[PDB]
RNA sequence: UUUCUAAUUUUUAUAUAUUGAAGUAAUAUGUAUUGAAUUGAAUAUUAAAAAUACAAAUUUAAUUUGUAAUUAAUAAAUCU
C-alpha cells in the first residue's frame, strides 16, 4: 500500500564515534566483504543469499554512537544508540530471535537442550499460532464448505 | 424310469435415522511486504517472522460493521 510509507527519508547522522582507533581503510572492505551475504531459511533449506544496498563501514554502522532517523516528535532528534549491553536482552535475543522451523525446535525440546531459556517461549507462541490457524480454519467451516486449492491458481 | 411304497435340497431370508450445536464479544505489530487504479486475513503471489491465540471464507470499489467460534447425541445388541 502507498499510504503508511515514509516520504522523507532522513539520513544516518553519526553523532559520536564508537572508537578512538580509526578503522583503517584496508580492513573496512575486508570485513564488509563478509557481510554482503546473509543466510536465509533455517534448516537443511539453508540458503546463503545476497543482500542489496550494503552499507560501507560497519565498525561505525550501528554498534554505538550513530543516530537512527525515526525522528518523530518536535524535540526528539534522531536518537543516539547506546552501547550493546545498555539495551536489555540483546545478546539474549541473538539466541532467540530468528526464523525458527519447528522441525529445528522440537528436537531441542524433546532433548531439553535449549540454547536459550526463551526458546521455550518462542516455541509456544509459534504453536499457539498454528493452532489458531486451525481454530479459525474450522470456526469458518461451521458457516459453509471451504475447500483448499479447489479454485484456479495462477494465470 | 417294471408296479405299489418309503425320502435329507424349502419360486419365506433382516432394507440406516437421534442433532436448521447458529447467544455469551471495543480496540492494540498490522491497513504486513511486494504486485498492484484501488485490496486493510477473504484481488493477484506469497507463505513455516511474530507476540498478549483464531490469514485457505461470505461481505465491501476499499475497511469497519456482520455471519462463524475445533462436541455428548453409541443403529453395533443377529434375529429366530
Amino acid at each position: 500500500k502507498r499510504s503508511g510509507k515514509p516520504s522523507d527519508l532522513p539520513d544516518y547522522k553519526q553523532v559520536y564515534l564508537p572508537y578512538d582507533t580509526a578503522p583503517t581503510k584496508t580492513e573496512l572492505d575486508r570485513e564488509r566483504r563478509k557481510f554482503m551475504h546473509a543466510y536465509s531459511g533455517r534448516m537443511e533449506h539453508r540458503k546463503m543469499v545476497e543482500v542489496k544496498d550494503v552499507p560501507q563501514n560497519m565498525y561505525t554502522y550501528g554498534k554505538e554512537g550513530m543516530s537512527i532517523p525515526i525522528s518523530i516528535f518536535k524535540d526528539q532528534a534522531d536518537p543516539v544508540i547506546g552501547p550493546e549491553w545498555t539495551y536489555p536482552g540483546i545478546f539474549e535475543n541473538k539466541i532467540v530471535a530468528q526464523h525458527w522451523y519447528m522441525e529445528e525446535l522440537f528436537d531441542r525440546e524433546k532433548s531439553n537442550t535449549f540454547e536459550s531459556p526463551w526458546q521455550r517461549q518462542v516455541l509456544d507462541n509459534q504453536v499457539k499460532r498454528r493452532l489458531g490457524k486451525v481454530a479459525w480454519r474450522m470456526s469458518m467451516l461451521n458457516i459453509k464448505t471451504i475447500d483448499i486449492f479447489h479454485k484456479e491458481r495462477g494465470a
